[PDB]
C-alpha cells in the first residue's frame, strides 16, 4: 500500500501525475506543511532546499502540503524558495485528509513517512535544521 497512489501531484514547471508515478521507487516520503504567511516557515524552507539538494538521493522526496490561503501565494512560494519536489495542487480534498491524517495544526511541520504512510518521525524539521521552538519550549514547560 503506498499512501498517496492515487494523488494528484504537481512540480514547478506545471506537470501533474498520480502519486504511484511521482513517487514510485520512493522508500521515504517527507511531508512538508507549510505556508508563505508564516514567518518561520519561510526561513526553513531554504534549510529544508539546501537538505535536499545534498542529499540527491533518488529513494527521497519531499510532497508540500499547503496551508497558503491562495493558489497565486502557493504558486509564488514554490517559485520563490522550493526545491524540485512534489505539491498537492491547491484546493485538493487531499490537503484536509492529510493534516487530519497527520494531526497537523501549526507550522512549519516536516513528517516522514514510509511510503505505506507510516511515520518514521514527526521531528524533521528540527533533523533537518537542528532547531525546533515549540517542542523545545513544551519540553522546557513539561519539566517546569
Amino acid at each position: 500500500a503506498d499512501l498517496l497512489a492515487n494523488i494528484d501531484l504537481k512540480k514547478a514547471d506545471g506537470t501533474v501525475k498520480k502519486g504511484s508515478d511521482a513517487l514510485a521507487n520512493k522508500k521515504v516520503v517527507a511531508l512538508y506543511f507549510s505556508a508563505h504567511w508564516c514567518p518561520p516557515c519561510r526561513q526553513f524552507t531554504p534549510i529544508l532546499k539546501e537538505f535536499y539538494e545534498e542529499v540527491d538521493d533518488d529513494q527521497f522526496e519531499i510532497v508540500f502540503v499547503s496551508l497558503d490561503h491562495s493558489e497565486e501565494d502557493l504558486n509564488n512560494y514554490v517559485k520563490e524558495s522550493h526545491g524540485d519536489w512534489y505539491h498537492v495542487p491547491f484546493g485538493s480534498s487531499e490537503i484536509e485528509k492529510l493534516k487530519n491524517k497527520y494531526e497537523v495544526a501549526g507550522i512549519p511541520m516536516l513528517i516522514v513517512i514510509k511510503s505505506d504512510g507510516n511515520v518514521i518521525t514527526k521531528n524533521g524539521r528540527a533533523d533537518v535544521s537542528g532547531k525546533a521552538p515549540p517542542q523545545t519550549l513544551s519540553s522546557w514547560l513539561a519539566a517546569a
